[PDB]
């Protein structure tokens, strides 16, 4: 094997979720990253609450929307994030119902990746694990994306719309691709997971809005 890695063999992630109809895909993206690094940390990996960040960021806005690095943020001045079991997921917005008996992990702050720097992401994810990014996933090909490295000329970088979460990195038939995590359940593309284009000149802005939590 050359560089490639695949944090799915290794057990940092966990099963491919379902959003529903609630665009929460910031909350499950950042979920995953947190998730990732519990792993790194404690040995042991949990399912972490999307629904607590749906519920108790203020500065995103529910089922319409939010960024990664708020919801990071969060958890650092809240102290702690609920597992799944203890504040589960309904798919809306409802009022926070923080437990802390219910803490299943925390962080220390976040750190972006260099806007537009796919390699300086490459590294991110081989020395950090997996990575919250924001790509442009508006396109038919990426909705109806099936099997192999998807990679679409008229996806836009600057149209950052669905927030999802790099697994991994690696090569194909002769394609570079970054194992992409989304939350659209096992019933999506490649049993929840999509092969994108690495080095495809940030193909879908992929490392345009990158961040990671801290442990
Ligand atoms: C998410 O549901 N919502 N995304 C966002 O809020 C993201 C946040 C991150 C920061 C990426 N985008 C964002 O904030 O854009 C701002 C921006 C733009 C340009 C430069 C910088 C910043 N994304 N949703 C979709 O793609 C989407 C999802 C659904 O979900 C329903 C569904 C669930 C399961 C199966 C089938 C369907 C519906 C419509 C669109």
């Amino acid at each position: 094997a050359p560089d490639s890695v695949d944090y799915r063999k290794k057990g940092y992630v966990t099963p491919v979720k379902n959003q529903g109809q609630c665009g929460s895909c910031w909350a499950f993206s950042s979920v995953g990253a947190l998730e990732g690094q519990l792993k790194k940390k404690t040995g042991k990996l949990l399912n972490l609450s999307p629904q607590n960040l749906v519920d108790c960021v203020s500065e995103n806005d529910g089922c319409g929307g939010g960024y990664m690095t708020n919801a990071f943020q969060y958890v650092q001045k809240n102290r702690g994030i609920d597992s799944e079991d203890a504040y589960p997921y309904v798919g809306q917005e409802e009022s926070c119902m923080y437990n802390p008996t219910g803490k299943a992990a925390k962080c220390r702050g976040y750190r972006e990746i260099p806007e537009g720097n796919e390699k300086a992401l490459k590294r991110a994810v081989a020395r950090v694990g997996p990575v919250s990014v924001a790509i442009d996933a508006s396109l038919t090909s990426f909705q109806f994306y099936s099997k192999g490295v998807y990679y679409d000329e008229s996806c836009n970088s600057d149209n950052l719309n669905h927030a999802v979460l790099a697994v991994g990195y690696g090569i194909q038939k002769g394609n570079k691709h970054w194992i992409i995590k989304n939350s659209w359940g096992e019933n999506w593309g490649n049993k929840g997971y999509i092969l994108m284009a690495r080095n495809k000149n940030n193909a879908c802005g992929i490392a345009n809005l990158a961040s990671f939590p801290k442990m």
